[PDB]
């Protein structure tokens, strides 16, 4: 995929992870690139079209926890904007496992509501045009952090959702891949509450071990969005970019 | 695990497998067999109880979508009559890809709700006796029918917690596994709604293949309560009981 000219809408752009993907998606020359996101940041805006002027950037406010008819009023604004959308990237996401509902109320079900209203734009059975979703899952969702089981759970849940739109193309005209950051540290510092408290000091620990940071983690989700393989599940750990082969432990047959 | 003079909470009994479970559990001997569901059935309730009299049942109106704090009065409830709890089985599910939200919350959410509530009591940092958890969750949950994407994200999701509990009892004393059916039929007769009507005939192509009865299922399901090991991720599939072999594709280190 080359990105250059290219419309793309990213939400949650302008996080840890998202800033730096940002500053490497705007070197690679998009036509428009339009950040939904909860909170305003007008620094980073201007950040981002300072590295490239020839960018048009537009941010809408967004949450993905809203119903999906009124994920389908804000897309349809942009729709009339731009005409065309070439790549959808979902990447929001909280942890925090004192708040159950919420954790999947952002990380699994926004996920799957955001897709579900972009593709009244997309499916080539209405007479769209197709189109590729990204998805920022984790690496927990391949194997958990037990100490944070329902933030492991909501990622594992958007792992196979993602899988099942990428076997899902041939009927809709929209590819998809999972973008899965291993441990990658941002420029903020993070304290997480675990489930029912059996661990207070998940960051630490994990930050015990070796990491990546936001910078790798950036320049390899775009190495992944430019490969553009329907169906990959992407392991972005410790600075490499690697997929993963899913393990087949049972077939529908259908 | 010998079922004899145990107490055991089974949610979702009265289902197509969960009935069959249901009659195999009594024939197990338990001291009470608490079975609570969203619908009343009273014809089942005294089948169970004519397969052995010996069995105290009881039945409490529960819905898994109403909010933990709800789920922890029922469960005092249950505690100030039992004193103690043995086993929780969580059999709740929904498959309806039309129902977004709805899926998410009975599958996945209500499922976490009803273990949280249930830690309350058995917690063994709260001075609990600690407690076994089994969940009902999917093969679906390790390879998707990608037809009903949301359906099987949601049984990943399951597949993932009831995993990261497994790791967790040390802290908790609460040992937990998964029962993993595979296509069962069962009494009913059934059509599905696939998500965004990607495919409108599920339910008759899974059965063009192999499956098994409710019957097998549930004599399965009880081995594997019989089993008792924590940590399983239990097949049921085509009549047999198998662990499956969790892929190591990342570690946390912690
Ligand atoms: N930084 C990491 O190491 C990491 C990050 N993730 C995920 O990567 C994505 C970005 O994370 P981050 O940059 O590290 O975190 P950060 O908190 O900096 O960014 C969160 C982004 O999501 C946005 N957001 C939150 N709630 C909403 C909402 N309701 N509506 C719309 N937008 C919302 C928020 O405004 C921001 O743009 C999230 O999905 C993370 O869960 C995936 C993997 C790892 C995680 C790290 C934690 C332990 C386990 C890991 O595997
Ligand atoms: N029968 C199967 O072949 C099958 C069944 N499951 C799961 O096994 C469990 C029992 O399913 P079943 O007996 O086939 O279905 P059935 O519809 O007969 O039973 C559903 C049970 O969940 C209960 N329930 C539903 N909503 C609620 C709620 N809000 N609050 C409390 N209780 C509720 C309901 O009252 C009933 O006891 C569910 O979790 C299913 O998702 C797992 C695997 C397979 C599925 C079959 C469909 C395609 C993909 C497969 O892998
Ligand atoms: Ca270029
Ligand atoms: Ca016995």
């Amino acid at each position: 995929m080359d990105l250059t000219n290219k419309n793309v809408i990213f939400v949650a752009a302008l996080g840890g992870i998202g800033l730096d993907t940002s500053r490497e998606l705007v070197k690679r020359n998009l036509k428009n690139f339009v950040i939904l996101d909860r909170v305003e940041n007008p620094t980073a805006l201007a950040e981002l079209k300072a590295i490239n002027p020839k960018v048009n950037i537009t941010f809408h406010t967004y949450d993905v926890t809203v119903p999906v008819a009124e994920s389908k009023k804000l897309l349809k604004k942009i729709f009339d904007q731009l005409k065309t959308v070439d790549i959808l990237i979902n990447g929001a996401g909280i942890l925090d496992d004192h708040q159950i509902e919420r954790t999947i109320a952002i990380n699994f079900t926004g996920l799957v509501n955001t897709t579900t209203a972009i593709l009244d734009f997309w499916d080539k059975r209405k007479g769209g045009p197709g189109g590729i979703i990204a998805n920022i899952c984790s690496v927990t969702g391949f194997n958990a952090i037990h100490q944070v089981p329902v933030y492991s759970a909501s990622k594992a849940a958007v792992v196979s959702f993602t899988n099942s739109l990428a076997k899902l193309a041939p009927i809709t005209g929209v590819t998809a891949y999972s973008i899965n950051p291993g441990i990658t540290r941002t420029p903020l510092v993070h304290t997480f509450n675990s489930w029912l408290d059996v661990e207070p000091r998940v960051a630490e620990l994990l930050l015990s071990h070796p990491t990546q940071t936001s910078e790798q983690c950036g320049q390899n989700f775009v190495k992944a969005i430019e490969a553009n393989k329907n169906g990959a599940i992407w392991k972005l750990d410790l600075g490499t970019l690697e997929a993963i082969e899913w393990t087949k432990h049972w077939d529908s047959h259908i």
